[PDB]
């Protein structure tokens, strides 16, 4: 079978922890009044979910309201428990109420106000200042929640929110988010296509907080090089031939035989061979002014296969692509 | 109603300043992980707090983790956003982080660590010039967090840490301090009783910086004449029959008339009737080495019924008493 791994991090700090911290399928949650917030408008799709301004009638303060599925309540704890655990941690969408509508009795979280800025028109604009600003906000975010032991397991453009003109950041949509514990086997069905790690692409279970690394690495190569997504895979198994054509494939095996990891057979014919690309060869006239030295270096130590060898967050903030930030 | 009044020193600076500064209710509080820091011994106990003694594991350095009872949160995100604007001031108790344990959720804030001297211990061994030096650092602090547009409100021996090895002083417990307003009307339950202004007594609301200039007398007053507390009163009534008995009722009844203040019935049968006494009588064989004509002309100029007649801090620096400092 495949060799065992852990996170080099916050290995054991579930652990240590009393069940009450981790075992959400216990903790009760305590439903309060949805009459207290008035819905204003729709602000997006969530996950399984819908996400709308709204306004607090009680003392007239926009605040964010998430409008749960119900498809499965144990996930629906989890997302809940992890969001109580983390309220309050740096660029952490806040949770400020638990509700149900007395009459629909539809599971709804309560959320700080974020003021969106809309980035597709902003996305020429940013610096190269900006986008080592905004990383490092996304750092603080995830070094917190992994010193928590807490995996987000979605870290994608779509999950920051961004109010540009305040320079503040969320990180948001804490549905896929687990709890890190030392040998447990995961699905490998979280994030989204194209900023899945090569592991959930191997069916390598016993994976840690470095996957949201991965993540942000993807992000990272997406902003610096205008190449939106960075990895564009058509289904699961052509993401990590997406992922080999920049990698390359000597790599990959590398990986696969350092974990005793069995490929799927389903990749047999479309994986093929592929050198190891320079980062400079995707460096071009629109996205020179966001690349340097110091961009690529860090690039490189978070898109590697090897899940361990990866920077983690605190690691990450400590790289000389952060020494101009505050 | 009562007769307006404002501060005579840095009055409009809050004014002059962004809603972001003052506006605390709106301030967004970064909790921390406390994992970083291990809890080693309790140190002291407040009426809503627990400090402990601890050790930042990330680089080995002592601490003060102060464990706040969470009774009102928008008290929390006061002391937080007032530390966080006085974080470097002089003799201010530095503001390190704020963190919360994960499972507990308790909000807690780390502060600098500081090797507090007793304050029964150095009593006997205090000098003059001592008295003169460690009330010249409490006034520094003072004059920065008033030109920070900030009233400590709770200025007492308890709220001031020091280190006499190294001659070092902290302002600390900012848990009821205020930003103040030009017009603002304050609750008066604040301060700690012995300290308490004639302000807060006499239920007047429009007070500034000059409350925490009376505490700073009260506590000059307990030092020069070895008698501690200075004004001994035994519920927040009697409190202002104590003054009464020191500094008389005829200035009393001048200062209510001056603001229009509405006297309430329940000080009717306790005030009584008081001449106004001379501080050389409170000298004694105990105390005489530490009284001078300078040190009762200062606090003399502190310990005046109307807030606005009381020395600055910044007036308070320039006193010959702190000539020698
Ligand atoms: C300069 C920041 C940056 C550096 C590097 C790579 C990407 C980005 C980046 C680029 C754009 C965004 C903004 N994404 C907004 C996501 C989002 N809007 C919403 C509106 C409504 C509802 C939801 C759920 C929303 N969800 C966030 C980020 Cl983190
Ligand atoms: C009569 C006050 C006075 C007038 C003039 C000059 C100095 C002082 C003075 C001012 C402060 C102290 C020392 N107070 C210690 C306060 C204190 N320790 C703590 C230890 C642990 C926890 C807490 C909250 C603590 N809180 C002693 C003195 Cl002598």
């Amino acid at each position: 079978g495949p060799v065992p791994s852990r996170a080099r991090v916050y290995t054991d700090v579930n652990t240590h922890r009393p069940s009450e911290y981790w075992d959400y399928e216990s903790h009760v949650v305590e439903w309060g009044n949805q009459d207290d917030y008035q819905l204003v408008r729709k602000l997006g799709r969530g996950k399984y979910s819908e996400v709308f301004e709204a306004i607090n009638i009680t003392n007239n303060e926009k605040v964010v309201v998430k409008i749960l599925k119900p498809v499965k309540k144990k996930k629906i704890k989890r997302e809940i428990k992890i969001l109580e655990n983390l309220r309050g941690g740096p660029n952490i969408i806040t949770l400020a109420d638990i509700v149900k509508d007395p009459v629909s009795r539809t599971p709804a979280l309560v959320f700080e106000h974020v003021n969106n800025t809309d980035f597709k028109q902003l996305y020429q604009t940013l610096t190269d200042y900006d986008i080592r600003f905004y990383m490092y906000e996304i750092l603080k975010a995830l070094d917190y929640c992994h010193s928590m032991g807490i995996m987000h397991r979605d870290v994608k453009p779509h999950n920051v929110m961004i109010d540009h003109e305040h320079r503040k950041l969320r990180l948001i949509d804490w549905g896929l988010a687990e709890f890190y514990h030392p040998g447990q086997e995961y699905n490998v069905r979280v994030a989204s296509r194209y900023f899945k790690g090569p592991e959930l692409l191997v069916d390598y279970q016993m994976y840690d907080y470095s996957l949201d690394m991965w993540s942000l690495g993807c992000m990272l190569a997406s902003m610096i090089f205008r190449k939106e997504p960075f990895f564009h895979g058509h289904d699961n198994y052509d993401q990590l031939v997406r992922i080999a054509k920049v990698l390359g494939t000597e790599d990959l095996y590398d990986y696969i035989d350092k974990y005793n990891i069995e490929l799927d057979p389903r990749f047999n014919d479309i994986l093929g061979r592929h050198s190891r690309k320079r980062w400079e060869r995707f460096v071009h006239s629109e996205n020179q002014h966001l690349v340097s030295p110091e961009a690529l270096d860090f690039l490189d130590k978070l898109l590697r296969y090897d899940h361990q060898s990866r920077l983690t967050a605190r690691e990450a903030m400590e790289h000389p692509y952060f020494y101009t930030v505050v």
